[PDB]
């Protein structure tokens, strides 16, 4: 019965899975609530994230986080795959994402020619751009709301129109929905995700989305 806990080292795998998801066309959201929640993890660091989950109570099995190659056979020719040791995600439906993503990538190429850096999957802002769309769930959490979901896409299509621009697979409703699940399903990510939104909102500067991030976090106080 583990919780992944994710340490500094896999950060950059994880927002490049992000970025995977956000290049796909019409992308399978199903692990997007999890995934965002590996990253916010993964910037918070193992120790902290351990120290939050046994400060809230919860009793947690800690599983390492590594980076492993995984040789699968895909049309007949082996291919080589950058995975996580992850017990919440298999070895396969990171794979799966990796190729769909992939897929989307080719279909770019043959659209504008070579992508430029704010257009591909590892743009250093792409967990971020996942984390803005837990940061309007959780105000929709915290606001007694349970049928909140016409008001998170209506806000997200607003708030994150440059994002939905530069990415095909920012699918608010989706996405939304995948986060309203992880936080119903897993109640110790709303601890994780909020201890990671006091952090993170007290770094300034930096990023566009960050600074997006930091004021949507906020208003989840009144603002
Ligand atoms: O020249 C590049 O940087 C490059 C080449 C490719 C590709 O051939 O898919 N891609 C896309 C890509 C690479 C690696 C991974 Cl893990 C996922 C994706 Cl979508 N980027």
């Amino acid at each position: 019965d583990s919780i992944d806990t994710p340490n500094y080292d896999v950060q950059k795998h994880i927002n490049k899975l992000c970025g995977m998801l956000l290049i796909t066309e019409d992308a399978n959201h199903k692990f997007t609530g999890l995934i965002g929640m590996l990253y916010a993890m993964s910037r918070l660091g193992r120790e902290d994230t351990i120290k939050i989950l046994r400060d809230a109570g919860y009793h947690v099995k800690a599983n390492g986080v590594d980076v492993t190659t995984h040789r699968q056979d895909i049309n007949g020719k082996e291919m080589k795959f950058e995975v996580l040791t992850l017990a919440s995600l298999t070895t396969e439906i990171q794979i799966n994402i990796e190729i769909e993503s992939r897929k989307s990538y080719k279909k770019m190429l043959k659209e504008m020619g070579e992508v430029a850096p704010e257009y591909r999957h590892d743009s250093p802002d792409c967990g971020m751009i996942i984390l803005c769309i837990a940061a309007l769930v959780i105000t929709k959490l915290a606001a007694g709301d349970r049928s909140g979901l016409t008001a998170v896409i209506r806000r997200a299509n607003n708030v994150l129109k440059n994002e939905m621009k530069r990415y095909k697979g920012l699918l608010p409703k989706d996405i939304a929905n995948s986060f309203y699940e992880v936080f119903e399903k897993h109640p110790h990510f709303i601890d994780v995700f909020v201890h990671f939104g006091i952090a993170q909102s007290s770094t300034r500067g930096g990023s566009r989305v960050e600074g997006i991030f930091a004021g949507l976090f906020m208003n989840a106080y009144g603002l």
